[PDB]
């Protein structure tokens, strides 16, 4: 990766849209973290419907804007009738559950 | 932090010398990086004994 965006820097890229996983997102992020392509002048988009779902504190300091694409949002109170009890559900009884927030696929899962 | 480095862009500073303990040492240099001032331009020393004993 330290040899991948040195060869956008080759072509001195600053506008990066990423397509990986959720965790390959976060594991690119941290190398772009690493080396500081977050910082002003770098623009990048999350291409996933979950973008709330990644973690965005880590370069939300960094100069970079960040976009991307969010189908389940939480402000609604039918999701919020559901986050109330999501947060309240037993980790050990349901995996995944007792959290803040909720991924977009476990949310379809729900919706089906 | 944030706040501080931003007083320190009031100056445009690229040359910090840290005089703290090495868990005052990385918790500092964590909020370089949360801000990316780790970038080409800066430079930094560490001012204590123990420099490879930080996260280098």
């Amino acid at each position: 990766y330290r040899s991948l965006f040195q060869d956008l820097e080759l072509k001195k890229e600053r506008r990066v849209i990423l397509d990986c996983e959720r965790d390959k997102v976060n594991d690119i992020v941290d190398q772009v973290i690493t080396i500081g392509k977050h910082v002003k002048g770098y623009h990048y988009i999350i291409a996933n419907l979950g973008f709330t779902d990644g973690d965005l504190l880590k370069i939300q300091f960094g100069g970079a804007e960040v976009s991307g694409f969010q189908i389940v949002d939480y402000d609604d109170s039918l999701v919020s009738k559901f986050i109330e009890r999501w947060s309240t559900l037993e980790e050990k009884e349901y995996p995944g559950a007792h959290t803040a927030t909720i991924k977009y696929t476990s949310a379809l899962t729900y919706d089906a």
